[PDB]
């Protein structure tokens, strides 16, 4: 019942209710003749919504906003990008044009600027050191340390026991690392262990791409990263 690539054309977005007041958004993007799905998160905050990550591009992100307005009907007042790559910040300009306040760590903002990517407007404080956590509306933001990228953040929704790992956490069906050009392979398993230590009660774990599961997605990602290292 989780949407797959065969069921979403590039340009369209699906929403999937994970728990009360928590959704993932699913879009697709083409790259080198392959089509990949990509996840982000939506968290209700009273009568408004917190968005986690763009839908990987301007067109997808415009469709994401339209699908949120149609299905949920609450305003997206803030958005957090969890690292500087295009599947997390691609579409920030669309969000900003729609009146969404876009946020990222100062680390992410700097890496986005170096990359020539779109740059979230606001800077998130309190996330500079591995193990740092801050409350942000209905979620906790956690910097586990370098993994998929040096700046990657994860997001926890305490009310729903939902852990969003972003691209630092792989789905079970992904058995090879793939693209790790900006990764810290040496630190990635240590950063995953910080996530496991901080969120042992998580019931749902959402990877950056593909199917949700439980906490065994953390050990899975460590296994894949260590195999790639060797
Ligand atoms: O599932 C993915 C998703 C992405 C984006 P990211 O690496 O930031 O998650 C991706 C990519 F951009 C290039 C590639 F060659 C493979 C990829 O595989
Ligand atoms: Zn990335
Ligand atoms: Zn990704
Ligand atoms: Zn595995």
């Amino acid at each position: 019942e989780y949407p797959t690539v065969s069921e979403i054309p590039v340009g369209e977005v699906r929403l999937y209710q994970i728990a009360d007041g928590v959704w993932s958004h699913i879009a697709t993007q083409s790259f080198d003749g392959a089509v990949y799905p990509s996840n982000g998160l939506i968290v209700r905050d009273g009568d408004e919504l917190l968005l986690i990550d763009t839908a990987w591009g301007a067109k997808n992100t415009a469709a994401l906003l339209a699908e949120i307005e149609k299905q949920i009907g609450l305003p997206v007042t803030r958005a957090v990008s969890t690292h500087f790559h295009d599947d997390r910040v691609g579409g920030v300009d669309v969000l900003r044009a729609a009146g969404v306040a876009t946020y990222a760590s100062p680390s992410t903002r700097r890496l986005a600027e170096v990359e020539g990517n779109e740059i979230p407007t606001h800077s998130l404080e309190g996330l500079s050191s591995s193990g740092d956590a801050v409350r942000f509306g209905p979620v906790e933001l956690f910097y586990p340390g370098a993994a998929h990228s040096t700046d990657n953040l994860v997001v926890y929704v305490p009310s729903a026991s939902v852990l969003y790992g972003g691209c630092a956490i792989y789905e079970l069906s992904r058995t090879s690392a793939g693209n790790v050009a900006d990764a810290d392979l040496a630190e990635w398993p240590t950063s995953i262990e910080r996530i496991q230590q901080h969120y042992p009660e998580a019931q749902f774990v959402i990877p950056g791409h593909g199917l949700p599961g439980g906490l065994d997605l953390l050990k899975h990602t460590t296994n894949v990263v260590k195999a790639h290292t060797n």
